[PDB]
């Protein structure tokens, strides 16, 4: 009685492993991991044995695998007995009398096709499961990965790495069947209330917790923010703003992701990702006028640049979308006299961007590469103060730009999952301007919170699995970091799951 | 075999217990404690036994402890037979006959004194010891707790807690003798080196880990601090920066810490908390001039204020020590035309403190509580650009006031335990302007970074485990913050480890 273990590459939606006798990819790091996992034993005087259909011992060219036994299932090939590393079997029940006898096989792998995968979960034989989510659909498959039983459950995720513009994940499915340091804890927790700042910060219930299944495995920086999510839900304390809509807020939070081998784009929700980048631009030209986002068809700055909510602040003498001086203004001429959006501004105010990148390039290891937006002097004439109030760049020794955001505000379910990606797109544009590679991303919340009309749909985002990150790539080298247009933004793997519905509090 | 377990508090430096046959502090969570680490049962038909001393039996008025079996130790009483809830044996080594029968029993404790501690560890009868240390020690004890053998390891340490003033812990000793998940990520970080972000973060060898034995349990807020200490250790990168030390540098690092139940001012190094409270109220007065400091005998801005540093940066017209606009003058007087350090700026600039304190009490709730620094257009005027950039401030439920710094750079051998009592202190202070209490304190780190001839400190400082934090009251409430003075803080039960000299880097 060992274990045995399916391995298996699929596609990430309609699983799909193989197309007209061969692989419809080619994953040079995903048959490196097949090699160390199905070669991972710990007698060294012991093999270990995979086993494969025919017609998968056609397409590795019939051919032993170093340091394994390979087992065949056909009913066909002749049992030879001249290569002692391949080994043939009349059906799947025969070929797992490695376990009655046959000890010096060790573990058993079962990566054959659509044919031994199915009758080796409806015969009930597999132990775990380690799954290599592949991005690519729009492609034809002619063999595909049966629908993984309910019996077993995810026990970890891994990152999304990137192969030819191909992302993937390594996921591990098992089928399922000290005490002294949590009761101290606990009795703790039971004297004193809230005074253990603990129970302040107490985990989330499983109820709430996106894949529960998955405890030490939560490698996939997606639960970065699906887990705050789950944070605020637990415990989140209800408080009034400036809005009608209530919230539920806590303060001081972090999230970090990725940007090396994937682009952080949430999945568990389709972001509008063409909206995003024109809000980017928009801050990045130095616009301020309201109108020219309402003319590209991006209504996210409509609420907050009404003539009924410019009058209810205090500026009802501002035209109708003049936002006034906010982002983009406090980046390209800060401090700056302000006065309306039609007037010309080239040349007044500390242009940050200009000087940032001039310093990113001639002095990269400088700890001062710093973008704010906080001016008190201009807040009283914003249309909204900032929320993205700072952020910090840094260069690795091995070029690449690495990017920190302090957030005062952050709305979970709207101004978040724009915020991750706004900042990650304009820490790539500055890369490439600057001669780099994108780095890491890591945002510092203020007052995480989550809208209580937000309740319902938040929950519905909570209980999709989350599906490994797509990429974006630049199509073109700018001179100038103005020179970015949508065309030149290409998505790669993205396929997430239905976008939801979400109201914004003016 | 059952399980046997030491319950003691004890002092933290010398392990004092008792004095005159009574203890030397009354600390009611404590014996709360006590109550329910000797109830905690898993079969309800089963009573734990409490071994005690006769002069302990004479110190809880010789009464029986509700569904408790007390075992007293002692040649002279008699074995009564009366009572049912205490049996008297002769001596310790007999009264372990809990274990050969009387299933009945299902756990022991020892909570005995000296007497009965020391030849409880002698004879090796103990499991696990569970230790209150409490930060009393410039009493009388006449009683003490003898010294942990090395056969125990602490595998947990808990936050500090206080009550009337009086700092304690808790700790456990305990007496030292899936896999799936974790080979697979080692597999994956094999074949991609630096392409996973987990490689980019290992976790820190055990050579440079503070305390390595308490792992699940690393619950004291100082090990925020000193485990920051250990991830530099284990992935900074070496680099040059504008001074001629080099420094190991990572980016992007958190900290928190508790103000409610203690006050964060680090134990494993004797702090200078005189200067850093000097350094603050300068701040907060406004005042740049950097002889007021040194005439307080304060000298750390006595490197970036000499006539040779601002000659070298630009700055020789500047007065000898006119450090310029800087922390207190942006606070103050933001945007503010500055001059020299003698002039008068009552009433030029904004007045964000001000504008804080007033916003903090007439609207708490408020998401906008942030006191900035960063000012593009006086940074070149400055002697040294803001390091402790930007601070967001949040008023719970509770009538709470916690604190969020963002830090820029960070030099973890100097600023770093300065910036955590600072803005310590400063929440403290406007919390008693605002009629709130303190709540907690989230530093949020760009550039964390070691500078190279701090190496040999830092890991003797990484050496010592950690004691609880002590206590900081102030004796009078003031009617403007500006009004406090070093003759009004009060610390309380701070017993450190010797301090620890470290050059800072010009
Ligand atoms: N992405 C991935 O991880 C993997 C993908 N693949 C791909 O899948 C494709 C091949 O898989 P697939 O087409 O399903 O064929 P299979 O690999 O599943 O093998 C089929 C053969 O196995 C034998 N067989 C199957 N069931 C039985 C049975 N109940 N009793 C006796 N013999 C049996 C038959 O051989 P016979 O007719 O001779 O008796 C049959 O022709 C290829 O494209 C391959 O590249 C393969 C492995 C892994
Ligand atoms: N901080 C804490 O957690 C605790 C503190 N304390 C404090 O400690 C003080 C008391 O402890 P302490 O003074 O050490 O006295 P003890 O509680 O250790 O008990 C002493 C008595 O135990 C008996 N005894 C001890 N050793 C033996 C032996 N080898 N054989 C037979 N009998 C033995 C003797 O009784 P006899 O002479 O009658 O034979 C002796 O007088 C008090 O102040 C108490 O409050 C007590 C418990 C816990
Ligand atoms: C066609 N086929 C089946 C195949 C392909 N990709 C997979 N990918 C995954 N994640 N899991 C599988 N079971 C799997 N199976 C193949 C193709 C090549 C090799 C192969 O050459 N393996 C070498 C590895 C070669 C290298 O290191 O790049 C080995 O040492 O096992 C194995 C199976
Ligand atoms: C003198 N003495 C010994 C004593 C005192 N403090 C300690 N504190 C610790 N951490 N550990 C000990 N073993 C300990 N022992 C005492 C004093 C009072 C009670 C006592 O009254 N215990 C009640 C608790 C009373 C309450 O809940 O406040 C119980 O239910 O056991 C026990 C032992
Ligand atoms: N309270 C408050 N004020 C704000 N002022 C400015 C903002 C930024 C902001 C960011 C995002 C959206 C928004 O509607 N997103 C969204 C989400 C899901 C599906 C479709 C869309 C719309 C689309 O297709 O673009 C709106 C506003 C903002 C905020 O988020 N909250
Ligand atoms: N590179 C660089 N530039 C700086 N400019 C300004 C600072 C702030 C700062 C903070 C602390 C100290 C300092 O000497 N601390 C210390 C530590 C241990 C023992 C004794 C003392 C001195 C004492 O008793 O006060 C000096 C400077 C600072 C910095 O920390 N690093
Ligand atoms: O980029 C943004 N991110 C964001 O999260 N918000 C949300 C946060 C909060 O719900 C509201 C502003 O909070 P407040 O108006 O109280 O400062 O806008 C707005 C943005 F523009
Ligand atoms: O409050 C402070 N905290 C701090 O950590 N530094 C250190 C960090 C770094 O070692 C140096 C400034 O880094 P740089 O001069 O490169 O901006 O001062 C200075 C302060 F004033």
């Amino acid at each position: 009685e060992k274990n045995v273990s399916i391995v298996v590459a699929a596609s990430v939606l309609s699983s799909g492993i193989g197309i007209n006798g061969q692989l419809p990819w080619s994953i040079s790091e995903d048959l490196k991991f097949f090699s160390k996992i199905t070669n991972n034993k710990c007698d060294s005087n012991k093999k270990n044995a995979l086993i494969m259909g025919r017609k998968t011992w056609d397409s590795i060219g019939r051919r032993p695998l170093k340091n394994r036994i390979i087992v065949v299932i056909s009913s066909s090939l002749p049992q030879d007995e001249a290569d002692p590393n391949v080994v043939v079997f009349r059906n799947l029940e025969d070929s797992i009398e490695n376990l009655m006898n046959d000890d010096s096989i060790e573990n058993i792998f079962v990566c054959g096709g659509e044919s031994i995968y199915r009758d080796a979960l409806k015969d009930n034989f597999v132990d775990r499961i380690y799954l290599t989510r592949v991005a690519l659909e729009d492609i034809e498959f002619d063999t595909y990965f049966p629908e993984i039983p309910e019996t077993f459950l995810p026990v970890y995720m891994s990152q999304t790495f990137c192969t030819k513009n191909i992302s993937y994940d390594f996921m591990i499915f098992e089928k399922q069947e000290l005490k002294s340091i949590d009761d101290t804890v606990d009795l703790l927790g039971e004297i004193f209330g809230i005074r253990k700042m603990g129970n302040r910060h107490k985990f989330p219930k499983e109820e709430i917790y996106n894949t529960p299944s998955i405890r030490f495995g939560r490698e996939h920086y997606e639960f970065q923010y699906l887990d705050l999510l789950s944070r605020v839900l637990e415990n989140g304390a209800y408080r009034e703003n400036r809005t009608g809509i209530s919230t539920y807020s806590i303060f001081g939070q972090m999230m970090r992701f990725d940007m090396r081998e994937s682009f952080p784009l949430l999945t568990t929700k389709k972001v509008a990702i063409r909206s995003i980048f024109e809000e980017l631009i928009w801050f990045i030209k130095g616009d301020t006028n309201g109108n020219h986002l309402i003319e590209k068809k991006v209504y996210i700055w409509s609420g907050n640049g009404s003539k009924e909510y410019l009058e209810r602040i205090g500026l009802g003498h501002r035209e109708e979308n003049d936002l006034g001086p906010i982002y983009g203004f406090q980046w390209r001429h800060y401090n700056g006299e302000y006065k309306t959006m039609h007037d010309d501004y080239t040349g007044v105010g500390v242009d940050q961007l200009a000087k940032l990148i001039e310093t990113l390039k001639n002095n990269p290891k400088d700890r001062r590469h710093i973008l704010t937006a906080w001016n008190p002097s201009a807040l009283s004439q914003m249309a909204l103060p900032p929320c993205h109030v700072l952020s910090q760049y840094y260069v690795t020794n091995d070029n690449c730009l690495s990017c920190n955001l302090y957030q005062r505000s952050c709305d979970l379910g709207l101004g978040s999952p724009f915020n991750i990606a706004s900042y990650a797109i304009l820490t790539m544009m500055l890369a490439q301007v600057c001669g780099y590679e994108p780095g890491e991303l890591a945002i510092f919340i203020g007052d995480a919170h989550i809208y209580e009309n937000h309740l319902t749909q938040l929950k519905e985002q909570l209980s999709r699995t989350p599906r490994p990150f797509p990429q974006l790539k630049f199509k073109r080298k700018v001179e100038n970091i103005e020179d970015f247009k949508w065309e030149d933004i290409e998505l790669i793997g993205y396929y997430p799951y239905p976008t939801i519905k979400m109201d914004m509090a003016v």
